[PDB]
C-alpha cells in the first residue's frame, strides 16, 4: 500500500540527452536515431531574445557552427532544418541507444514525468500535468532548456513535451516534439499571457478513489448528486466541468471500490463547499489533481515496463 | 524556478534490478558484480513468515533452487550465503552494467530517491525519506520487495536501502545493504511497533528558505528567538530539536537569503503556534520536510550527474 508521486525510470530517455551549442548559447538536445532536437532559440543571443527573427538568424548560421556533444564524443552535423520551434540537427552518427519512441501531442489534464537536464547531463526526475492553461509548474534553471517530457508504455518512450521559456510568472512553457508550442505561448522574451489555471476535476476524483483504497474514507457521505449539479458547483470554484467521458474513464475505479462517480462527485462537492478542516487526505492538506485516472489504476496495481 | 519533489536518475540502478525466485517465491535482486542481493525472505513460504528459522529454512535449499533472471538472461548460481538479512546469490557473470557504486547506512531524517520493481522490472521512481522512527512512508505492491533506494553523486550510486516488509499500519522497513535493519524491526510477519514520528525540523527549514528563494516570503517576520526556546515549543508540537550541528548545515542557506537560521526558526515557531491560515507555502498547505539542506541547494543550484 502507500501512495507517492511516481515518475517513470528515466534510464531509456538518459542515454538520448545530449550537449548543443551554438556560438555562445548552450542547452540540451534530444538525439534520436541521427536527428538532434533542441530549442530553436538556441542560435539566440540574450539580446536576440526580446524580438528574433528566426529565420534571419538561422540563415547566418551554417552546419559546423552547432557543437553537439554527447559525453566525450562530438557529433558532427551533416543537415539542419527548423520545423516550427525545433531545430532539427542531422548528424552523421546514429545513436546506439536509442529506444522504440514515438511522439505524441498530449492534452490538458494529462501527466507526463520531466527529466531535467544541465549541459546534456540528467540531473532529476519529477512528474507533473500539463495544467489546463497549456502551462506547467516544473522546477528548470537556465540552461535547462531542452529537457523533455514523457511517458512509457510497456517497451515505448512517448516524447511528449520539449521545455523552451519559463514566463515572467514562474510557470514554464515548451512545444511537443514537432515543434508546435502547447498554449498561446510564443518563444521571444516578451510579457505572455497565461489564461486562468483550473482544477482537473477528473484527476481529483481518482485520487479521492486511491485514498479510499489506502483506506482513507473520512471524507465519504451518503449524499449523491447529478453531474449537473456537480459543475454548478464546480465551476464557481475554478474547477473544470464533468463530462460523460471523465464518468466512463473512472469506471474501472467505481467498480473496484464500489463507490459510483456520482456518490464520489457529492463527496467532492461537500469538501469545495466546507474544506477540509484542517484534515487530511492521503498526507495531503490541500486536493491533489496531478494524477490521472491511469496513473492510479497503474500505481494500484503494479505495472512494470 | 519552481520547486519540484525530485528524484535522482534512475538508469544506472535500472540495468541491476534482477527476478530472484526461490520455489514459489519471487522478488526483486540487485545485481552488482558477480553477486545479486536480495531479502532472505524469498525463501519462505506463506505459512513461514509467521515465525521464520532462516538458518534452518536455508540449509534445506542449494543453490540451484535459487532462478535469477536478467530480462531473458538466466544466471547461474555457484554460492549463496546469508549476510544478516539479505541473501548473497554469487553467480557465474559479472554485471556488465555495474555502476561504480558504494554501500552507504544512512541517519533518520536524509532522503535518497526508490525504484520501485516487480518481477525485476523498474515500475517507478520517487523520493522520500527516512522517517526519525526508521520507517519509510513509500508505495510498494506485494513482490515489490528488494527494491532499493539510492543516491547519486557524482558518478558514484549510493545505495542506502533494500525494501523487506509492509507493517500492519501500512508503513514501510528495510535494511541498508548489509542485510542490518533501520529500526528495531525484523523480518517475520507479527505485529511490530514503530515509534513517534516526529518532524524533520532542519529539512522544514530548509524548505521555508526553499520558499524564500523561489518568491513566497509572506511567512517572514522580524522576530528573533533563541536556539533554546526554539526546541521547547517544537519539542510541544512533534518537531525533532534543532542541534548547532543543523545551524551549520543551513549556513550556505542563510548567506545567499541573507536570512539568518535564528530569525528563520521565529518564522517557524509562529506558523506552529498559529497555523497557516489556508494559506501556502511553495504550493503546499503543510510543512514538508522531505527535503534535506543539500537538496535544496542541489535543485537551487543545477547540480548534474
Amino acid at each position: 500500500s502507500g501512495f507517492r508521486k511516481m515518475a517513470f525510470p528515466s534510464g531509456k530517455v538518459e542515454g538520448c540527452m545530449v550537449q548543443v551549442t551554438c556560438g555562445t548559447t548552450t542547452l540540451n538536445g534530444l538525439w534520436l536515431d541521427d536527428v538532434v532536437y533542441c530549442p530553436r532559440h538556441v542560435i539566440c543571443t540574450s539580446e536576440d531574445m526580446l524580438n528574433p527573427n528566426y529565420e534571419d538568424l538561422l540563415i547566418r548560421k551554417s552546419n559546423h557552427n552547432f557543437l553537439v556533444q554527447a559525453g566525450n564524443v562530438q557529433l558532427r552535423v551533416i543537415g539542419h532544418s527548423m520545423q516550427n520551434c525545433v531545430l532539427k540537427l542531422k548528424v552523421d552518427t546514429a545513436n546506439p541507444k536509442t529506444p522504440k519512441y514515438k511522439f505524441v501531442r498530449i492534452q490538458p489534464g494529462q501527466t507526463f514525468s520531466v527529466l531535467a537536464c544541465y549541459n546534456g547531463s540528467p540531473s532529476g526526475v519529477y512528474q507533473c500535468a500539463m495544467r489546463p492553461n497549456f502551462t506547467i509548474k516544473g522546477s528548470f534553471l537556465n540552461g535547462s532548456c531542452g529537457s523533455v517530457g514523457f511517458n512509457i508504455d510497456y517497451d515505448c518512450v512517448s516524447f511528449c513535451y520539449m521545455h523552451h521559456m519559463e514566463l515572467p510568472t514562474g510557470v514554464h512553457a515548451g512545444t511537443d516534439l514537432e515543434g508546435n508550442f502547447y498554449g498561446p505561448f510564443v518563444d521571444r522574451q516578451t510579457a505572455q499571457a497565461a489564461g486562468t489555471d483550473t482544477t482537473i476535476t477528473v484527476n481529483v476524483l481518482a485520487w479521492l478513489y486511491a485514498a479510499v483504497i489506502n483506506g482513507d474514507r473520512w471524507f465519504l457521505n451518503r449524499f449523491t448528486t447529478t453531474l449537473n449539479d456537480f459543475n454548478l458547483v464546480a465551476m464557481k470554484y475554478n474547477y473544470e466541468p464533468l463530462t460523460q467521458d471523465h464518468v466512463d474513464i473512472l469506471g474501472p475505479l467505481s467498480a473496484q471500490t464500489g463507490i459510483a462517480v456520482l456518490d464520489m462527485c457529492a463527496s467532492l462537492k461537500e469538501l469545495l463547499q466546507n474544506g477540509m478542516n484542517g484534515r487530511t487526505i492521503l498526507g495531503s492538506a490541500l486536493l491533489e489533481d496531478e494524477f490521472t485516472p491511469f496513473d492510479v489504476v497503474r500505481q494500484c496495481s503494479g505495472v512494470t515496463f
